[PDB]
């Protein structure tokens, strides 16, 4: 059976009988008729709804944490994948792989109707990137989020605030290793590592970048992938955050992201070399410093450079201290937040130090990234 | 009549005659054929266009203010609601309820083809949240926006700049009580109130939060809903804004949002206890301080904490003044903007004071929230 | 042939045979049936996918620069235009007009299946705004982007980083004359001009706005389109950026956008009056100062006001120096970035000067705009 049809031009002056259907041969679609409206009512090609992703509540993430190792996709979620509609009319359990402390996972909605997580961010095992659509993810943390203001524990579990989907996520290109702070913005769970080019800025159990162990030079600003910065100046850490679509925190962001840590407490000992791990000679375990949002080593471990200036100024004369990129005049200090291991009761979620100019590079200053919260219709 | 059909796999090697239609039984959709293309041309299921919202001009809000108490939805607006297409081919009047000074309203497009406003943000009277879709809203202000730089009047009316829709709105979760400043960002119409947890940050005729009447403690940062902060330090006001997905203004934002106020003028008297209402012993009525964008008490009433640091510094020694969350060193002042009631000709849209550290808490400092402008395709 | 049909209510209790199609006369759409599901499966009206724009990689712009004067639209791009689906299954060449140095172009996908650029931002020649859909654009620069840290050349060509589309673009209303810096945010290619109301903030070969040649007064803040500001104070430049949905850069943004310029080098001579053109008596041609991202006169030409405060403070007393909009107390300096023509080896991508209060207005300070990167699903 071949239906009556014609071009779009031929349809423009044609009024079909009520409930008559024709085919527009220019568009390769069906046109429904009502006995009254010239041109009828063309229907949409599936191609024009490719990547559709519809949630019942667009103001919240698409998933719910249901236990330390379990999560569900929410009722009312509709997903286009591989030419098909896949929907969930009730909260539906996500099939989990083996979960390993300090690892990010991607959540996929597949064309067989299943929803599943995997450590692989291209495709889950058993599927391809065609039959399985990445719609979100989460961080399986090495310990709990802070229930109050005494840090968390060392029981590996899903961080509820690290749940993201394609329309509810970090603005930064790579959403991995980040957590949503009070619903307002995203923070890196871990302090910046030396090998951030391959690891991203936020990775568990890696060597922390600071004034002595400088980060690798950004490949967007002349770096070759191997060379590190000559030192850990503010300029270099800011440049690295920019590379990854992030920034250093301001004071309002820092107090928010670090809330839940054990206040007026520092790591002790002589160093904090590694993310998510006890410091060298530490008197407090790493988990003492976990925030409400699951930010790890949120205070009392390393200072983070901030994206704010103020406090004491440098000399009122042109000073070439920017790594060969011009001079500064009356340069104010760049903020440092959080305290570090040797600062005893001065560390905390509002600890702030404004004496150090941006060219300074001591062993107890590193960085933590933040970015905007991206919500989409 | 049952059409020829089969699975998606069976369709992959099938080329129907030109204008033949088949049914894909995996997808439950129609496939159109052209006599040439194997697989044909699948059509889209309605489920995959749920929540569609299309405007002729996505760079502007979907509505036009047509009078003090009237507004229309713009021509070319197409809305999916309850499985149906509802569109407007000309500017179409919004059915209004009784309008009450200092109240927010939601605009709904309903499946019977009507567009209507209501004080209820779940559903308009006569409808449910299924048959009526919330697409936007506005603030019915207690007075006019400033036509020049002498404030506004006390004639209750729709604030044109407070019009928002789901793809043209404050980035903050709750869009109510906000206005778009020069098309650039949104500002709270009213100064922060004590009861912001229930009222939101921007509400007419409520008790203003300041250094003596501290805001309720944020429930995202340890608050129980009843307890207030011990004082009105910068830290506490910043924390409240974060709770609501907002922030304190910087200097560029403040001069923009306050433009239109009566410059070099203060409220006078001894206090400004309440939003949108005359101050205690005031020599100027509240409306003298309305900005071009309808920001109420924009200057000369209470200072707002700003999200900027600079000016005079605190001691260059560790000082525990953050409410038990660590120490500050060489802490710069946090900006204050706008002036307050006792500052005579020093108040204005560019009034700025940089002597007060963030731990200060006097009766003449409160806060105003701002957030980004969210525009979506 | 008229198909069986009825209202949506009549459909609710109707289960058609498998592969039966009916027409919902309320919706004017087709409903597919499966012999089991009451109500069947309504299909989507084309109206509900109007403006659909789907890319294979939503994290990147839709176009690729293939030469100095050529570009293609990427494979997998699907576009709704004039009721039709237009797609590209391979990278497809964009038809170019004559290209003129320092000019912005719009890219259109047309309903005849072609993709083409034009200097006109309403419609390309030969088409209307109905048959041709603006989907993006680019800047044809007067010289190359910096390949290293020695600026660029004077060979006119497409700036790859200036490529934008409707879902990958400056957050500012007008995307023209901007470039994406390290994938993080957008910067104005050119310094702010006097005639920014008609030209936008970023235009080639126009008179630069500075402390002597003040910008035209913003028409959103009392300007009439002809009057200029009394001087070039920080306040005025910030106000102009706000008008255009932009802001002055902070330090982290500035070092990023200016990277690639010839460091520790200034224009020389006595002035830099014009964008994209040699300075008056310059010892370095304009192209010496082109950044990696194609930011023109990025350093060593004019200082830009920054959106940051710090450094040396003004008197600790109320000072009416805001153009009649209140007084400032202990006002910190507003940052200046980049250096200017007379600053020899002190200029560069990290050059910063913090001695000048915002009310200052010398001939060697202007402004450059930045804004957020807008990525959409
Ligand atoms: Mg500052």
């Amino acid at each position: 059976v071949q239906f009556r049809g014609g071009t779009t031009a031929q349809h423009a002056t044609f009024t079909g009988a009520a409930r008559e259907i024709t085919v527009d041969t220019d568009k390769n679609t069906v046109v429904v008729h009502d006995g009254a409206t010239a041109g009828g009512f063309p229907l949409a090609r599936h191609d024009l709804v490719k990547t559709a992703f519809i949630k019942a509540d667009k103001s919240a993430v698409a998933f719910t944490r249901t236990g330390n190792a379990t999560a569900s996709i929410k009722a009312g979620t509709i997903v286009e994948v591989n030419g098909k509609l896949v929907q969930f009319t009730a909260d539906t359990a996500i099939t989990m792989p083996a979960l390993t402390a300090g690892t990010d996972y991607a959540i996929y909605v597949c064309d067989d109707g299943t929803v599943r997580a995997d450590s692989n961010f291209s495709a889950p095992t058993g599927y391809t990137s065609t039959t399985a659509r990445k719609v979100g993810g989460f961080h399986y943390a090495p310990g709990s989020n802070a229930a109050a203001q005494a840090g968390g524990n060392t029981t590996a579990q899903i961080n509820e605030y690290s749940l993201w989907d394609i329309k509810f996520r970090p603005a930064a290109l790579d959403p991995r290793g980040m957590t949503l702070v009070a619903g307002a913005f995203w923070a890196d769970i871990y302090l910046l590592g030396v090998n951030h080019l391959t690891d991203g800025t936020s990775k568990y159990n890696v060597t922390i970048a600071d004034g002595s162990a400088s980060p690798k030079k950004s490949t967007k600003f002349g770096g070759d992938g191997s060379a590190a910065y000559s030192d850990g100046a503010w300029y270099n850490f800011a440049e690295v955050m920019t590379h990854h679509g992030k920034r250093l925190p301001n004071y309002n962001e820092f107090q928010a992201l670090a809330f839940g840590t054990t206040e007026a407490t520092s790591s002790g000992g002589t160093d904090v070399p590694t993310t998510g791990v006890n410091g060298t000679g530490a008197t407090s375990a790493w988990n003492i410093f976990t925030s409400k949002w699951g930010v790890v080593q949120a205070s009392g471990c390393l200072w983070t450079w901030g994206n704010e200036f103020g406090g004491v100024n440098g000399a009122s004369e042109y000073t070439a201290n920017t790594g060969g990129r011009g001079s500064v005049y009356a340069q104010p200090a760049a903020a440092l937040f959080g305290g570090s291991w040797h600062y005893t009761s001065n560390s905390g979620s509002r600890a702030a130090y404004w004496y150090s100019g941006p060219s300074n590079s001591p062993a107890n200053i590193g960085a933590r990234g933040v970015c905007d919260h991206l919500i989409l219709e």
